[PDB]
């Protein structure tokens, strides 16, 4: 007995009121089980939405042997302004991609392969 | 030094993605850190996902005093396959109403206080 999710009610807004949900939880340091440490700066997060958006985040967590980890450090060339650039696009959907960040933004998201937004990347540069 | 949200790179897809892969960690049971007894039932969830989609979870997760539960007991009178239809809801942004389960499905949404998902299954009652 079932009900393909294909037949079902669809609520158009559900996932980006979830992600909005879980952006105020990330604000409020609710349930985050992880800080990532980028040269001089920390950002705390939740492991699952790391997972949901980044090929790197994905690999590291979900071995058992990392699995636990509350503390990553980041590669000690990574930009935290590209790092905080995307942590920001992981909660909202939304990327800051501007002349003077694309660089950084771009070598940021390669490292943490997130392929989508390295393709965008390309094609603002591409259109400046 | 700022880039408001709303002058910024807009991915259509993005929330609906991270929702996707949310659903697929609580299928291998990545990261779950809350067990719902629903009777004789149990179902393994993130809390954050959980807080993200009701009020009845927003309430009790935010409270540092039942923030750290691994296990939450429902209302014994709450019928696991209502609960269950609404778990997949906040993982898919799908509902499953069928005039079979509608009043358990819109009984467990108003205990859950997720009132979008009560409203419409009154629309699916007034259609029906
Ligand atoms: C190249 N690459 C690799 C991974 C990746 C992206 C963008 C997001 N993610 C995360 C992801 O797929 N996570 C995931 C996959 C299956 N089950 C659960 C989860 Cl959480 C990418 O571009
Ligand atoms: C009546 N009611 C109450 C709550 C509710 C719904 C639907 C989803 N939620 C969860 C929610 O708002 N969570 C939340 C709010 C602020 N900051 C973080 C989070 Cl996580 C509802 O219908």
């Amino acid at each position: 007995m079932a009900s393909p999710a294909d037949s079902q009610i669809q609520f158009t807004r559900h996932a980006s009121d979830v992600l909005l949900n879980l952006n105020r939880l990330r604000s409020r340091d609710i349930l985050t089980d992880v800080v990532i440490v980028v040269s001089r700066e920390q950002f705390r997060a939740h492991k699952t939405v790391l997972m949901a958006c980044s090929g790197l985040f994905y690999s590291i967590f979900t071995d058992q042997l990392k699995r636990n980890l509350s503390v990553i450090n980041l590669d000690p060339e990574i930009n935290p302004e590209g790092f905080n650039i995307l942590l920001d696009f992981m909660y909202t959907s939304r990327l800051n991609l501007r002349e003077g960040n694309i660089m950084a933004v771009m070598a940021t998201a390669m490292y943490l392969q997130m392929e989508h937004v390295v393709d965008t990347c390309r094609k603002f540069i591409k259109a400046s």
